[PDB]
């Protein structure tokens, strides 16, 4: 009262594992084989009935694709999203991702063609396109790679300014678009500390401040002379602002 | 004899002879004033071979005198101490001021001839004359190292991204009736970057006709290209020249 090994069923194997005598009752499910599906609502399965016969079973695999192919780009659109049998002709759409956008001019959809292969993929999904990014006063935007999702830019400030804030900004997905990381930094102008005064001397037309190649020209008070270099140049190695050397001096 | 000898001695002087020993008559010789003397104007100086043998009567005629007044860079003599030699002590002359110099009204023009036949210290009575004021220059600075009085000097240079054009210092000389400067002030021109480069599949933001220090061209690519780049560039004005801080982007297909 034991049925034997199941009926033979092509495309398909029975799941055994790994008996040999299958009392009454046993239900025996058959998997299709490699570059085949179950064709929905068809019976994939046996029973042990009485007098060791089993069940009646026919095919029930169709060749299919294989599922979808992952994209970076887009996303399968239900019920796709959740489908296996893709029976020659099948034909799949898919959602742009985030944050990617439609490209108008091609088809989001994939044929399965007689091979069970995918048909090509196009650019029916592109990168989202993040704003320009704008300018830096005394400033300069490095734009290595575009300026679409997932691109970088780095910044950086003209010599005699100091740059304030982030040294970079990444194209990345915020809520509904691409937005940058980090907003633009600030290039704020060196300046060199309080020229010297000198005995006997005074700074002709001295000024409030001073910055990267200003000068300050000193001038000796009536009967003295000038020992050194009229004037000194704010020099700004290195993002701290300092005078070209020591002023002049005044002898009597 | 009908001659005369060696004419007479007299104080502070010296007969110039020379170096004759007789003197026929009528033969009229002068007497010089030495060393810190001078002849008395209007006094006889000289005497003559009379008859007999004798000379002229003669009497001292030389008093004491400082030399000639002072030589003055601000001041020269006036009429007629300019041509007088003669300056007994305590004698006053009187100087006028040279060009470009000024008088000091609270301040004497006037030497003495002192006891020890020598000149009164003189004071700042001719003032130097003053220059008009350098004034000012676009772009540019005026260094006025010492003043701006006759004889002064000045000199001249351009702010960062300017050049110069024109003379590059300015004396302040005599010019016919006063003190005026030399040259004219120069020109603080503006040094302008070459024109920005084109670039292949890409385009310059509002390029503008000229590009001065520190202004910057922001390139922009065109439909369906990727920029590979820096977004803009600059103009940078070391050293007299201009030059872009580097170069264009690239605009890749």
């Amino acid at each position: 009262q034991d049925c034997g090994l199941p009926p033979d069923v092509p495309n398909a194997q029975p799941a055994l594992e790994g008996r040999t005598s299958f009392p009454e009752d046993t239900v025996i499910t058959y998997k299709c084989e490699e570059s085949f599906v179950k064709i929905p609502g068809e019976k994939d399965s046996v029973i042990c009935l009485k007098g060791s016969q089993w069940s009646d079973i026919e095919e029930f695999c169709n060749r299919s694709c294989e599922v979808p192919t992952r994209l970076n780009s887009a996303s399968l659109k239900q019920p796709y999203i959740t489908q296996n049998y893709f029976p020659v002709g099948t034909v799949v759409e898919y959602e742009c991702r985030p944050g990617y956008r439609r490209e108008p001019s091609l088809s989001p959809k994939l044929t399965c063609l007689q091979n069970l292969k995918w048909s090509t993929a196009v650019e029916f999904c592109k990168k989202k396109s993040c704003p320009n990014p704008g300018e830096i006063r005394n400033g300069q935007i490095d734009v290595p790679g575009g300026i679409l999702f997932g691109a970088t830019i780095s910044f950086s400030c003209n010599t005699g300014y100091k740059l304030f804030g982030s040294t970079s900004s990444f194209c990345l997905i915020s809520g509904s678009s691409v937005q940058w990381s980090d907003p633009l930094p600030e290039c704020r102008e060196i300046y060199c500390p309080a020229p010297p005064q000198i005995d006997n001397g005074i700074i002709q037309g001295e000024r409030d401040h001073y910055g990267y190649r200003q000068s300050v020209t000193y001038a000796c008070n009536k009967g003295f002379t000038m020992i050194g270099e009229h004037s000194i140049y704010c020099t700004v190695n290195n993002d701290e602002g300092e005078w070209s050397g020591p002023p002049p001096e005044c002898r009597g």
